[PDB]
C-alpha cells in the first residue's frame, strides 16, 4: 500500500527521510525501535549538524527496544526535533518528551499518556529510571513524575506543554 | 502491487501515478498504517509544492480516533489546502476527515454514503475526546453543538444531498 | 518496510537499504531473537566486511534477548577470529547469548548506552546428552575470560537470572564504557 | 523480501558473499536448502571452473537423499570446496563438513559436530542400505575404519572440534586470528 | 533463499544461460509448466545443443509429469539427464527417458522406479503406458518393469546403470 | 469431577449452606451463584450461608446480579476470601452480611474495576463506589480514589480499610 | 459445570417454576426456554411462572418464538431482572405479565436491538416497536426513537420508562 | 482416563473416602479451588483425623496457591504432605507447609524452592511473604531461602529433608 | 464418554480389570497417566495390602518425575507389583516394567525394550543428577554393574525379551498358554 | 451415541452398552486403525474373558487397516498366550497388522466373510535403527507359521501391496474358511 | 440431543432397539457400519427366529465397511428388512437392495442411486462384486448394472421398484 516517487525510484518514507523525516508508527519493538536507530544513525552519517524531524504515532510497546531510540536521540550530534501525530503513550511519551529542547512539538487533537503499563522483580528501577528521565525533560519534581505516572494521567496537546512534555502547539 | 509500471517493492503503480497528479486516496479502515500513509503523502506533497491543492479522496468506514484526528491535524495545518472527495462511503473518521476538508472544496459522488456516528477508540473521564470531535464537526458543517452532540449520538445515515444540506460537504457531483 | 538510500561512490549512483548504508561504515546490526537465520545474517556480515579490509574496526549493534547457543557461538567465534576488532554497542537489551555477544567484543571498545539492561542468565536452549552440556562450561570460561571475573563468580551469577543496569555490567566487566555524549 | 540489500530485485549479503565463491548452509537440509547449495556450487563452478569454494556450514541435519546431493556435487564438480562449521554440523552437516577438500576442514572452536544419523531417511527397510554409504564415505574422508564408524553413526557422540580434527572429520580448528 | 547474480539474475536463471534447467521437490502442474517452459525456451533459443536436466524429485502427478517426459522427447535437442539425490516414482521415469547414452547419475543417488496412486480405475492403462515407456528406455522386459514396479524396487546409481535407467555413473 | 454420599464435592457441600465463585465472573458463572443462593433462600430462608471467593472479577453486569441477589435474599451471606478478589471479587465479599465477611491470612485483595465490564454511561461506576462505601464504611472521595489506581491490599489492610471484619488467624 | 440436589440446581429451581436465560439468545437458548415454558404450563396451568433473565439479546427468530410462547400459555411469566437485558432481553422483561416484571437495582436494561438477528422484510423491526408501546405504555413514535438511540436505563429509570413495574429492594 | 469403584466411585473419590487428596499437575484456580473444597468437606466429616495430600505438582499460580496453603494451616485436622514426583514452585511451599513431623516424601522426587512470575512490581512483597513461609517450616534463615530461591536450587528427597522442606524419606 | 461399559457413569473395562486388581500404563507417561498409575497403586492397595498387583505396561515412556512418581509408588506401596510388557517398554517403561517385584517381570515374547533415556526431562544442567538415580535404580533391579547401565542407557539400545531376560530388566519370557 | 441393552443375569437388572453385551458371549472388536488406545481395549477385553473362563472360545471380529507395529504385536502376543481360542472373524477389512491379527487365530478357526479385503503389506510405522527392524522378521515369521507358506514366499509378497478378496486369503492360508449361510 | 425414554432410562435408538429397530444415518464408514453389524448379531442372539427392521438414509461412504454390514445381514439367521427414510446412494443402495426378498421398502420422496463413487488399482474387481450382487437382488443383467452404475442412475422411489432394488412404495 506505499506508494513510490521519482527523486530514482523511492517508496515515500524513504524519500521523505532524504529531508530527514523519520518516523515512528505503531507498537515499539525491537523491529520498529531498531530501525528509528538505524535511520538516526544514517542521518547523522550523512550531516552531523543538520536537525532531523521524528513524527511520533505509538501506543508504546517495549521498554527495553523504546529506551533504545531514546538514548539514541540524546547521544547523537543532531537534534533530533520530536513531532506528535496522534498519540504517545508509554513508550511514545517519553520519546516525544526526549526530544531537543525546544523542538518538540504536537498536533492539538493528539493525546499524549505518561503512565507505563506492565510491558525479575527488583528491576523496576527502571521505572525509576524512567521517572527521572521524564522529570528532566518536562522540568517537574520527581515526586510529581511518580504520582501522576502510577496512574494514566491522560493529556490533550496544550494539557502536556503546560506540563512540560512538548515545547508548542501546531495552529498553524 | 497494483497495475505496475516500473509492499516497498521497485515499481510505479497506479496509485504512485496519481500522487505525481498531487492525489491520494483513504481505501479502508482508518488506522495507524493507513492513517501514516495519508500523513507521509500530505508531507511529501506540501514539500513538492507549498500552494497547489491536494485532492484527498476518502472511502472509509472509519477506525481510530487518534490515528485519525492525527490526519485531519495534518490536513489544517499544512499550507496546501486539502479537497475532499467521498467515493462509497465516508463513516465515522471518515465523514470527519472528509466533513475537514478545505472550505469550498468538500465533494461526493452521488451514491455515497455518509454516516456521522463515532464509536469507542484507560479511560472513562479521558472520552473527552468525544467534545473535541462534535465542536470540529459543528466549525466544519456550522451546526450548531447541541445538534451536533445529539444528531452524533445515534447512527444517522445520509446519502450526499443530506450531507449537503447539513454541511458536511459543499458540492455533489452530478456533472 | 524498510527505508531505502540512494548513493554514489566512483562505481554507480547505488541504492541500498538502510541497514545495507551502514554496512558501508562497518555497521552490523543483531535485532532480537538469535536463531540460525539472524545469526548467519551477522557472520555473514562480518565475513563480508572482513573480505572488505581485516583492519578497519566493526561496529557491532546488539539488541537481542539471546537464543541458541550453538547459533551465537557461531557468531561470538567468528568475531574472535576474523582480523578486524568488534567493537559491541548494546542499544536496548543484551540477555543471555546477546550478553557474550556484547561481552565478547574487543578489549576496550564494548560500549552500552545507558538505558540497556544486560542480564548473563544462560538457559536451557537433535537428540544428546546433559553431560553433553560442557557447552556451559565454554560459556562460562568465555565469560570469565572477558569480563576479568573468577569462574566461581560466572558460575554463581549465571544460573541466577541476575539483571543489571548498564554501569553494573562496567562494573562487572561485561563491557568498557557506558556512553554519556 | 530479503536481507541486507543494494539493489540494480535486490542484491542480498549472500550474493555479495557468493561474488567472492562463499557458500552457507543454515538450518535443516531439506529440498531447497540443498538444491540451493547445489545450484551455487554448479553456478560457481561455470563461473570459473579453477578457483575454490569456501562453504560455511551450521546445520542440524537432515534428508540423506536431498545432503547425498550435496555431498555428491561437491566432489563432482572441479573446484575444491573447503568446508567450515560455524556453529554445528550434526548428521548430514557432519557429513557435507566432513567431505570438504583434504586438508581444507575447518571448524570454529565452540562448534559441536555430531556423526549420529537418525531416522526418517525418507519404502525403508533393508533398503537404508544408504547408511552403508553414508559410513563409507565418513570412513573415506576421516580415514577410520568402518567399523568405529558405524558404531560412532549410531550412538548420539557429541565432539567439539579438538575431537573432530582428531576423529578426522575436519583437518585444523581455527584458534587464531 | 535465492542467491542474485548481477551482469538481476536469480542464480536459477544463471544456469538457464547455461541450458542448464532443475526438477527440484515434487512434480506438478507448477512445477512441471516451469521444467516445460525452460525446455521450450532453450530450443526456440538454439535448437542443436543439448540441454542438462537435474532431477532431485520424488515424483508425484502423472498427467503434469508425462507432459514433461513428452516435450524432452518431442524438442530437437538432445535433454541429458543428471540425478542429483532421489529419482523417484515420475523422476526415475524422466530420468530415464534423457538422450541415448546421455543419463547420468551421482554414485549416492536412489532411484526408485515404483509409481504410487498420484478418473477411474479402468484408466489405469495409463499404468500400462509407463511400464512402456520405462521398458522402452531401459532395455528390460514389460514382464520385469511390471514386477519391479508394483514392489517398491530401491536402487542406487550402480543398479540403475545394470539395469538400464541410466548410462553412466560419474564421480 | 469428585463423588461422594454424606452429589460431586461441590454439591455435597452446597448441603453445608457453601458455595464457591472459583475464577472469572461471566454470565455462566455469575447464575450458578444466583441459582445457588436462590435454592439456599427456599431451603431454609433463615439460616446463614457461606460464600466463598476465590476471582479476579469480570463483568460488571453479571457480577452486580449476583450482588443484589446476596442483599436482597432472606439469608445472611457470610463472605470469605480464600486467595483473590480482584473487580467484582472486591465487592462481592465486601457485600457479605454485615459483620460477617472473612479473609485468609495470604489473600490479595484489589478494588480497583477495569474497563472490561459507553461513555457517560460508566456512571455505573458511582453506583459502585457507593455500593463499596456504604458496606466499606469510607467516603466517596477516597473510594474512587483508589479505583482509579492498581491498588492491592493484603488481608490485614482489606480489614483496617473495611472491605473484611475478620482475619482468620485460627482453629 | 453445575450442581445437583436431593435434579440438577436448575432442574430444582424449575421444580419451583423458575426459569433461566442467561447470556446470548439463540437457536439453543431460547428453545430451552420454550420447552420449560410448556412443561411448567403443563405441570399446573395457573400458577406463576418466574423467569430470570441476563442477557445481551442476540437473534430476533428465536427471541420471538419464546416472547410468543409467554404470550400463548396460561401461566402468568413473571420476568425477573438479575444484571442486564439488552435487545431480545429487553423486550422478554417488558413481554411479562402486567403487575409481577420485576429487577433488581444493580441491574442494565437497553431497549436497543442490533442489525444481526429480505431488507424490506425487516419490517420486523417495525412489529418490534409496536410491541415495546403496547408493553411499556409509550406511544410508538417514542420507541423507534429510543431503540435506534443506545440509551441506557438503569433499574428505576425503566420503571419510568414502562419496561418494568417494580424495582425489587427486599 | 478414570477407572470406577462400585460399592459408581470414580477412584480419586474412593480414595478421598480415606482422607486422601491430590494435588496433580499446575497449581490454578481450578485445581486449587477443588483442593480447598476437599480440605473443607474432609473437616466436616471429622476434625480430628489426619488428611492425606499427596503433591505432584510443578507449581503455579500465587494466589490460589496461597489459597490452598491457607486452608491447610487454619483447618483444625492435620494435613500430612507426601511429595510422588514434583514439588516446584507452589508445590515445594505447600509441600513444606503440611503438619510438623508429617511432611514426606518418596525418595526420587524433585523439590525446587524457585518461585517464578506466576498487579505492580511493589506488590512483590508477595515474594517476601513465601520466603518467611518457607523459612519458618523450613527452620533456615530468611537470607539463605532468598538466595536458593533466586537461584533454581534443585534437591532430592534427601537434601530437601536436610533442609527443612520435609521431616521424613520413606521407602 | 468411555469404552466397553456396563452402567450403574459407566463402569468401564479398566473398571472390571481393577476389580482384578490389573493396572495398565497405555502411552505415554505423563502427569495425567502417570498419576492415573499412582491412584490405581494407592486404592488397590487400601482395598487390600497384601493382594498382589498386575501392571500390564504398553509406552514409549515420557516425563521423568512423573515416571519416578509411578516407580516410587510400586516400591512404596506393600503390595508385590507385578509387571508385563505387552508392546514397548521404552525409557521410563523400561524402568517401570524393571521395577517390579523380584521374580514377577514378564514380557510377552514380541515386545520392544529400550532402556534409552532421552531429554526433555523437565532448570536443567548437572542436576540431571536425576539421571544417576535412574541408572542406580536400574543397576540394583537388574544386577548390571552402574558403569554397563550408564553406557547403556545413553545409547539408543534395543531389546526383543529374550535379551531383556538376559540383561535382568526382566525375570521371564511369556512363551506358553 | 452408541446403543444401550437392559438385561437380567441372577445379580441384577444390568445395562450394557451394545459391545458390553456382545462381551458377554466372548465377542471383541476391533474397529479401525491399531494404536495404543485401541490395541489395549482389546488386549484388556481379552484377560478379562480370560479371567472369566480361560477355556471357552473367545471371537474376534477384525475391521482394521492396520497401524502401529508395537501395539498389534502386544495384541497378537496377547491372542497367542491367554489360554482360550481366539477364533477370528473379518467383516471389512483386515490389512497391515489386521491381517496379521486375522491370521493369528486359532488353527481351523479363522473366518472372513465374504466381501472382505485382505492386503498383507507391512508398512513404516522413540529414535531407534533400520538393523533394529528385526522385528519385520519377527512378522514375517509369525505370518509363514500362520499360513503355513514358505518364509520365502512371505518375504515376498509383504512388499508387493497384495490385494486379496475373502476366498483368496482362504487359499493363501490367511484364513480358514469363507462364511456362506 | 438425544431424548430419553421409560421402559429403566433409554435413549431413543436403544429403546427403538428393543423393538429390533436398527438405523444408519449419515455415511457409512467404520464407526457407523460396525455399530450396525453389532446390534444385528445382538438383535440375532436375542431372537434368530424375529425379522429384524433395518432403516437406511446414507449418501453411502466406504466400501469395506458396508459390504462388513451387507454380508453380515446376508449370514444373520434373521430376515433383514430395509426401509428408506430419505436417502440411499452409493452402499445406501447396496444395504437397501440387499434386506429379506420380499421386506424392502422405501419411503415415497427418497431418492435412491446405484453409482459407486471413488471412495491398489487392478483390484476393482471388488466393483465387479458390487455389480454381481446387486444384479442377484435387483435381478437385472450383470450387463444391464454394469452399464447402468458407471453413471449414477438416479431414481425415486417408484423406479427403485420397478428396478427391483426394493419391493413396496409406503403410500399408508
Amino acid at each position: 500500500l506505499v506508494p513510490t516517487v521519482i527523486e530514482r525510484a523511492f517508496d515515500i518514507y524513504s524519500r521523505l527521510l532524504k529531508e530527514r523525516i523519520v518516523f515512528l508508527n505503531g507498537e515499539v519493538n525491537d523491529h520498529s525501535a531498531n530501525l528509528v536507530i538505524a535511520q538516526l544513525l544514517f542521518l547523522e552519517s550523512e550531516d552531523p549538524d543538520k536537525d532531523i524531524y521524528f513524527y511520533i504515532n505509538s501506543p508504546g510497546g517495549m521498554v527495553t527496544a523504546g529506551m533504545g531510540v531514546y538514548d539514541t536521540m540524546q547521544f547523537i550530534k543532531p537534534d533530533v526535533s520530536t513531532i506528535c501525530i496522534g498519540l504517545a503513550a508509554s513508550m511514545g511519551s517519553l520519546l516525544l518528551a526526549g526530544g531537543a529542547k525546544g523542538k518538540r512539538y504536537s498536533l492539538p487533537s493528539s493525546q499524549i499518556m505518561i503512565h507505563q503499563p506492565l510491558g525479575a522483580k527488583n528491576i523496576l528501577r527502571i521505572k525509576d529510571r524512567l521517572n527521572k528521565v521524564l522529570a528532566h525533560h518536562t522540568g517537574q519534581d520527581l515526586e510529581t513524575i511518580v504520582k501522576d505516572t502510577d496512574r494514566d494521567n491522560f493529556m490533550m496537546a496544550d494539557e502536556a506543554k503546560a506540563y512540560g512534555l512538548i515545547d508548542h502547539v501546531i495552529e498553524s
